[PDB]
């Protein structure tokens, strides 16, 4: 298996404390096949009644998806690291035998800072924000500028497709809960979506002990490997191609 | 001369309502599971395949929602909440589809201020869905009563302190829909800050929505239940026998 050995690169040359590298080779369905990757990830490392602190975006609701019975059984704890609110979770398929879930009351993005600060002071976030730090393990996707047009960011229309070529000409090569880094995984400075946003910052995840990634597609190569070495996460579910390309950037 | 078939007919009479289900009121059965049966079915009868129910906040609302939620799938109903209150949505939301159509309003049901309220309702992403809500096809509600003292859901919520209960009873209140509270009239108090502050639809636009569903029981909330029909922000009602007495005596 390629797989294995692309697992024990990633793993040694991001010092990753889990990795699993799927079979991308070369079969059509692939935005699935990681959520499975990801939910048994998962499975492997929360134990009964710990909390699970999920992010935004497609990747990500397709592994919890997988994980709904998990969660009922083991009485797993959920928290959004994120505003944007319907996007979740919405049905996702239920849960309970004291399974709490809890949810950001916002917008992922608000329209100004002035009003972002406001909607973080209000009671009800303050709340489930310091929940989402105090998580056990987080699940996260990882955006890329270069897919432009194709990003869920763009998709879901919480920025502008000149907000993006801007972010891009800023030197960002991907995102994280809405917050864009540099190749070298630095958080870029000068953009503004990053004080409209409602969760948690990045800073504040890397609370979170154990951070799972999950993302492919070779357009994200870029922006994984940057995710990486900025530390967001510490651990990564993807597939063969897209590990064949982080490994050589 | 008097069981819950002539209730509903002097209920419907009274109050010119266009649907009503009384319950009987049994041994120790409760309500509260059979009030959600009784209203689940209610609605069956209603919607109609792929049109809007719009969903109130509480407990007999999510008691029905998850009795309805075959229903929701196979006739593809889409759901808009009436209300800000986001995970609270959830119980209810929940063991749903997601061969789906839910839109919520991403925010509180109540915020700390009359300005950062204003600030809420004009962002667009609550802006769109609270226009959403207003056009829906048939809603949902519950009711809730000053009597009902620290029992009631908006105290155990946490969404207005005992104090506040307390003022909003010496100003004439006795319930409240969506956390609007109104007099034994039916007349929507004046100096209650709670209303400024509260990020869902007002009850005058709650009035365009043309089914307007109530789902309430408990002899306490006989006089919220009779204001609210009084102020027509329901046309058809759904609740138990003994209630249904003493709202036929207010
Ligand atoms: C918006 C956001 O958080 C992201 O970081 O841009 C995620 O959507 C990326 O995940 P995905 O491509 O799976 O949707
Ligand atoms: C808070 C609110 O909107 C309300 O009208 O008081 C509802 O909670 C009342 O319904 P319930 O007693 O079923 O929870």
């Amino acid at each position: 298996e390629g797989c294995l050995e692309y697992e024990t690169q990633l793993r040694r040359q991001f010092s990753l404390q889990h990795v699993r590298v799927i079979p991308g080779l070369a079969d059509a369905d692939v935005g699935g096949r990681l959520g499975i990757g990801a939910a048994h990830m998962l499975m492997s490392l929360l134990q009964p009644q710990q909390m699970l602190a999920i992010g935004f975006g497609e990747a990500t609701m397709n592994t919890l998806q997988r994980l709904s019975g998990f969660i009922s059984s083991q009485q797993i704890r959920l928290v959004t690291l994120s505003g944007g609110v319907g996007s979740y979770m919405t049905g996702i398929g239920q849960l309970n035998a004291a399974c709490s879930v809890n949810i950001i009351p916002a917008p992922l993005r608000a329209s100004s800072a002035d009003i972002a600060r406001t909607l973080k002071n209000e009671n009800c976030v303050k709340d489930v924000l310091l929940a989402a730090q105090a998580a056990d393990v987080a699940i996260v996707g990882i955006g890329a500028v270069s897919q432009q047009d194709d990003a869920t960011i763009i998709r879901s229309g919480y920025i502008s497709q000149g907000e993006q070529l801007m972010i891009g000409r800023k030197g960002a090569v991907g995102d994280i809960l809405g917050y864009f880094f540099d190749a070298k995984g630095d958080v870029v400075t000068n953009i503004k979506i990053h004080n409209e946003l409602i969760g948690l910052p990045l800073s504040a995840l890397k609370t979170i002990p154990v951070r799972v990634g999950v993302a492919g597609g070779e357009n994200k190569a870029e922006a994984i490997a940057a995710a990486m070495k900025g530390g967001y996460i510490n651990a990564l579910v993807t597939d063969q191609d897209t590990a064949a390309a982080i490994l050589r950037s």
